């Protein structure tokens, strides 16, 4: 994913979505099937 398709998929930037606790992150993949 480019960073503007990552913006339009997970709705907050590449920055925001890394500073997310890690189960978190895995989490919204799984839901966005990423």
């Amino acid at each position: 994913l480019s960073d503007e398709d990552f913006k339009a998929v997970f709705g907050m930037t590449r920055s925001a979505f890394a500073n997310l606790p890690l189960a978190k992150q895995q989490h919204l993949k799984k839901e966005k099937g990423l």
